[PDB]
């Protein structure tokens, strides 16, 4: 028997590995993060049973008890991600406790991460996040702007500017998905040419999991399809 989480996992890490193969990649080159938004640490506990190491959060109080919970507990090896719209507010919780965070989209806020940064720390990890299909939404810089946005984030120091995310808007057709993926792995390999360790394109969930990874993304985050509904 296995439980449900472990299942899970071992179901969406299969699936992730076929589509890595299918399109001449190494499975390894693709991370799978667990959305642990709105699950007990109880939840994440089976996960980390079940080998998973990184997860992602969304809301930062929820994530900071969650984060102190299992350094508590002396669970090593953890990476956490911070992964929803980070109020200016609520940056130094953020700066002094995630390892990563996906959705920096202004200069102010990268900013305030790294004036917060503990000296103790190693640098904080960061993705610029673009908007690159949603126009009901307001997180994310337009393409047209992540020169400039990217240029500035680089000369923070402890910061440490490793590639780019995207959450696109819902789409139906795999077609589609895939042109708006391909958009994201284009200006993720210009973002190359341009900055040193640039290795990560944090694209895609379940629904659009295939074509994020045959267009090129490099991380996957996955909420439901491990811990359920």
């Amino acid at each position: 028997m296995m439980n449900d989480i472990a299942h899970n996992l071992a179901q969406v890490r299969d699936k992730i590995s076929a589509a890595a193969t299918r399109c001449g990649r190494s499975p390894e080159e693709i991370t799978l993060v667990a959305v642990s938004k709105t699950k007990p640490a109880s939840a994440i506990a089976e996960a980390i049973d079940a080998g998973q190491r990184q997860f992602s959060e969304h809301y930062v109080q929820e994530g900071v008890d969650k984060i102190r919970h299992f350094q508590e507990l002396g669970v090593t090896g953890l990476e956490w991600n911070f992964a929803g719209p980070l109020q200016s507010n609520k940056s130094r919780l953020v700066a002094e406790h995630f390892d990563w965070c996906i959705t920096i989209d202004r200069l102010r806020i990268a900013t305030r991460l790294n004036d917060q940064r503990p000296a103790e720390l190693p640098p904080l990890n960061v993705l610029i996040q673009i908007n690159i299909s949603d126009e009901n939404s307001k997180s994310g810089i337009q393409l047209a702007e992540l020169d400039e946005l990217a240029a500035a984030v680089a000369e923070l120091p402890r910061l440490r500017l490793r590639g780019l995310s995207a959450i696109p808007a819902p789409e139906s057709e795999y077609v589609r998905q895939f042109e708006v993926a391909r958009q994201m792995a284009v200006a993720f390999a210009g973002l190359k040419t341009r900055y040193p360790h640039i290795d990560t394109l944090a694209l895609g969930q379940s629904d659009d999991m295939e074509a994020a990874i045959a267009a090129g993304s490099t991380m996957v985050a996955i909420g439901t399809a491990i811990f359920g509904a």
